C-alpha cells in the first residue's frame, strides 16, 4: 500500500542513476525496478511528496548507490579533474530512541572505504568540544587509518535542508543552506581510488537494535561537471 518515489518526476534522474540496497549492501532494486514503481516500508513516497528511507539495526542500510545510467557502477576518480556533485534537500526528523547516529549522504570508494560521511549524531566530543544533537561530516583519513577528520556541519533541525557535496581535484567541500561549512578539505589520500556517492539512512551503532532510523529527502541528485 506504498507509493513508489518513481511517481514523482523529480525522482527519475537519480533513480535512473541508482539502485537500492537494503538491509545490508545486497542489492534490492536497480535502477528499472525502482522506474517501475518499486515501493516498501524501508523506502516509500510520503504524502507531501518526500522519499523516505527507514531501517532498523546495527549497521543496516536502506540507501541509494550511484550507478550510470549505462548500467555501470559509478567508480569516478575520486580526486580527478572533473568535479562530482551531490545535492539533496533533507529533512532529519527526531530519531527514535536507541537511535544514537544516521549517515544521510557518503561519498564512499570502491573497496571499503567512505571517504566522507555526513551523518546526525545525538552526541560527538571533537577536541574536547561535546557536540549534541548535531549534523556532522566524518572523512577518513586513509584506507590504512582508521581514524577520521571530524567538522560540525550544522545543528540539527527538522527543517528541510539543502546539502551539496562538491568532490573536484584532491578538495572536496560541503555546503549547508548555501554555507561552506567544510572548505576544500584534502581528500589527497583517495589519489588512486575511484568513489561513489550514497544517500538514505545508514544506521551506525544503535543502543536499541528494533529501533528505526528514518530520513527524508525531498530532492536528490548526482550529476557531474566537466572541467
Ligand atoms: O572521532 C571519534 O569520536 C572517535 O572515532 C573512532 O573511529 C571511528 C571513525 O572516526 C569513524 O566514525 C568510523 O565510522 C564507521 C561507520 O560507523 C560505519 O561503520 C562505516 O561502515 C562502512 C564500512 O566500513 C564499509 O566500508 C561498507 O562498505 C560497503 C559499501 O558502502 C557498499 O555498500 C559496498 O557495496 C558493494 C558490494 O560489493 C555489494 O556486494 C554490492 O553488490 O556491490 C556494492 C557496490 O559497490 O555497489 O559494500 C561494502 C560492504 O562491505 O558492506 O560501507 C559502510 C559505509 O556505508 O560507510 O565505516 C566507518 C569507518 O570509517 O570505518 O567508526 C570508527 C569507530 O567507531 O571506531 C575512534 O577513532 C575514536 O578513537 C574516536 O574518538
Amino acid at each position: 500500500f506504498y507509493t513508489a518515489p518513481s511517481t514523482e518526476s523529480k525522482f527519475t534522474e537519480v533513480l535512473s542513476k541508482a539502485k537500492l540496497q537494503y538491509p545490508t549492501s545486497t542489492t534490492v532494486a536497480f535502477a528499472d525496478d525502482l522506474l517501475d514503481g518499486y515501493a516498501a516500508s524501508y523506502f516509500y513516497l510520503t504524502s507531501d511528496l518526500y522519499m523516505q528511507f527507514q531501517v532498523a539495526g546495527s549497521s543496516q542500510r536502506s540507501e541509494l548507490r550511484e550507478m550510470e545510467t549505462s548500467g555501470d557502477e559509478a567508480a569516478w576518480d575520486c580526486t580527478g579533474s572533473t568535479a562530482h556533485v551531490a545535492s539533496a534537500q533533507i529533512a532529519i526528523p527526531v530519531q527514535e530512541d536507541g537511535i544514537e547516529e544516521v549517515t544521510i549522504l557518503q561519498v564512499h570508494d570502491s573497496d571499503v572505504t567512505p571517504v566522507l560521511r555526513i551523518s546526525w549524531v545525538s552526541s560527538i566530543t571533537i577536541d574536547g568540544v561535546t557536540s549534541e544533537d548535531v549534523v556532522l561530516a566524518t572523512i577518513r583519513n586513509g584506507i590504512d587509518d582508521s581514524t577520521a577528520t571530524k567538522t560540525v556541519l550544522q545543528a540539527h533541525t527538522t527543517s528541510r535542508t539543502e546539502f551539496n557535496i562538491n568532490v573536484q581535484n584532491s578538495k572536496l567541500s560541503i555546503t549547508v543552506d548555501g554555507t561552506t561549512e567544510l572548505d576544500e578539505a584534502d581528500i589527497s589520500q583517495f589519489d588512486g581510488s575511484t568513489c561513489y556517492f550514497k544517500a538514505g539512512a545508514f544506521n551506525n551503532n544503535p543502543t536499541d537494535t528494533s529501533a528505526n532510523a528514518r530520513i527524508k529527502m525531498y530532492e536528490l541528485e548526482w550529476v557531474d561537471h566537466h572541467h
